[PDB]
């Protein structure tokens, strides 16, 4: 379920979902930049803000580890990204999002 | 440490370090196709025996897991891929081979 709702959220700009399920002690990497905690769910507001459409495009999982295939689209630019989650406790515990 | 041994055991296809950092528990899903435990270190048995060439390219992480960009190589073709792995204790847990 929390798998999905962080899809969700991306995919839906919507920030008030990842704050569903994410938890003070989530650690986040943007291409090398760190995120803590509400710093995810302002990443998200950047997302809405920008106008930025997430895509999940395919995914694979092995126990509590998901790894995404997305495409970002910005300004008539889409661009292909790696975003990796460990889930526990319904809840986002490291995300990982990397450019190809 | 054992990240770094997980990455050499791949670049080198060497089955006996991958067993180094494996648990029985350890969880793999290969574009979907499950392995676990000592079916990691056969996979990589199966890389030395195809003669493929895994390179790293390029890696980020947050708390325990990581997320690698590799390039392999087999037959003069070359492709890309992410590789995402969770550890714990010294071990690898988790990891998902995906094609991009
Ligand atoms: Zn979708
Ligand atoms: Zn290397």
């Amino acid at each position: 379920k929390a798998a999905r709702l962080f899809i969700e959220a991306l995919e839906k700009g919507d920030p008030e979902l990842m704050r569903k399920v994410i938890s003070p002690d989530t650690k986040m990497s943007d291409n090398g930049r760190l995120f803590t905690g509400d710093e995810v769910v302002e990443y998200v507001k950047e997302i809405q803000k920008r106008g930025e459409v997430w895509k999940l495009v395919s995914y694979e999982k092995a126990g509590n580890l998901w790894l995404f295939l997305v495409t970002v689209k910005n300004n008539g630019q889409e661009e292909k990204w790696a975003v990796a989650i460990v889930v526990r406790n319904g809840r986002i515990k490291e995300v990982i999002i990397m450019s190809i």
